[PDB]
RNA sequence: UGAUCCAAUAACUUGACCAACGGAACAAGUUACCCUAGGGACGCAAUCCUAUUCUAGAGUCCAUAUCAACAAUAGGGU
């Protein structure tokens, strides 16, 4: 949640020298540097402006002339950055230190050619995004636990984020928990789709979905846990084909409830046999494709059930992944 | 428009980029090889750019933006 946007414009080259033929010196270029130990918002609240002007190119001068150019702005961002422009194309990508993209021209200097003038510089507008997934990403609707099972899962962690898997080996898997997932994200996409963008850049995918199903409100339709898997998935297609690519694994939570056994039960029917009730979804909610479940755990986020295989079962699916690649 | 002297002429008259123009009849460079007597240590305009301000207009929404015509003064060049 830190998408950036700044006004960068080169400065304009250097006055030539008419009777002589002096060439003015070429304006300042902008250019953007990755530096650690700084973020969007301390760049933000550093440069309330959001504005970045180069030097300009010296005139022409009598001891000298082809003048210097102009001294350039260098604009400092963190690591794992993504710089786009207005409309959205990515000029660039910065994901370690010292990395240096340029993205708006000075203006060349008097020329004859341009009848001495200082021609004017660039004017650009440039997007950041301070966004590289962790390698775990979870996807589920409100009140679906996500952010228990992130407690449970957690040695010490607030639930209402990034969080932290701890191994014997003393190895992490990051994963990031993610909420509001559904905030109107079949009419919202203005918000619930910031959402997708981040959790495009992760290698698993984690659905956690609850048991005892869901339902907005009374006046809302009751959608069952395979129900929400399909709009998962439905949402997933829409958002964005590739990402289905990535290995997903789904987390049944709530076992605790008294039917929770049977419920489980039907799911796992539904799952091996999804082709005889996919007819009930309108055209609008069926996918184009289903999405393959490499392993299906039941869980519990209050008993702490499951838990530990979960974690196991993810770092088998990394290892293999990795062997794999 | 040019004095004296001087020159020509029987006479009346005449002669000076003497222009360094109150005009010496006619004389140049270089000296670190030097010498002597002395005295001292800005505005006016057109144009092009930018430092700071206002905003006619354009879009801006989503823990996610603003640029900015015309001007205004402060300065740099042609
Ligand atoms: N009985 C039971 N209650 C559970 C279980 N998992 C979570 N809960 C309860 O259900 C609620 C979950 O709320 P919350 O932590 O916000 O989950 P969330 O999915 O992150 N919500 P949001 O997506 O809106 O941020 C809490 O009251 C929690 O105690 C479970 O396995 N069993
Ligand atoms: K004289
Ligand atoms: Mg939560
Ligand atoms: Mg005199
Ligand atoms: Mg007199
Ligand atoms: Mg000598």
């Amino acid at each position: 949640i830190d998408k950036l946007r700044l006004f960068t414009r080169g400065g304009s080259g250097g006055m030539g020298y008419p009777r002589l033929g002096g060439e003015g010196g070429k304006g300042g270029d902008v250019w953007v540097v990755a530096q650690n130990r700084m973020t969007l918002k301390q760049l933000k609240d550093r440069y309330p402006r959001k504005r970045f002007v180069a030097g300009v190119g010296a005139n022409s001068k009598i001891s000298a002339l082809k003048g210097s150019k102009g001294k350039d702005c260098e604009i400092p961002v963190p690591v794992g950055i993504s710089v786009t422009d207005e409309n959205g194309k990515i000029i660039g990508e910065l994901n370690k230190e010292n990395d240096r993209i340029l993205v708006a021209q000075g203006g060349l200097g008097g020329k004859l050619l341009t009848n001495f003038l200082p021609l004017k510089g660039q004017k650009r507008i440039i997007h950041l995004d301070l966004k590289l997934i962790a390698d775990v990403g979870l996807v589920g609707f409100p009140n679906a636990g996500k952010s228990s099972l992130l407690s449970c899962v957690s040695h010490a962690k607030p639930a209402i984020e990034l969080g932290k898997i701890m191994y014997s080996d003393f190895k992490q898997i990051s994963v990031a928990d993610l909420p509001g997932l559904i905030e109107g994200a079949h009419m919202n996409k203005g918000m619930g789709h910031k959402f997708l963008k981040h959790i495009e850049r992760t290698r698993q995918l984690l659905f956690v979905v609850d048991i005892s199903g869901f339902q907005l409100s009374s006046h809302t339709q009751y959608r069952t846990a395979f129900e929400t898997i399909i709009l998962l998935t439905k949402e997933l297609e829409l958002y964005k084909e590739e990402l289905q690519t990535k290995p997903a694994l789904l987390a049944v939570n709530k076992m605790d409830l008294p039917d929770a056994q049977d419920k489980f039960h039907e799911l796992m029917s539904q799952l091996q046999n999804p082709k005889d009730f996919l007819h009930l979804f309108e055209k609008n909610m069926i996918p184009e494709r289903t999405v393959e479940f490499q392993h299906i755990i039941p869980i519990s986020a209050v008993t702490g059930e499951g838990i530990e295989e979960l974690k196991n079962c993810i770092r088998k699916s990394l290892d293999e992944q990795a062997n794999q690649e």
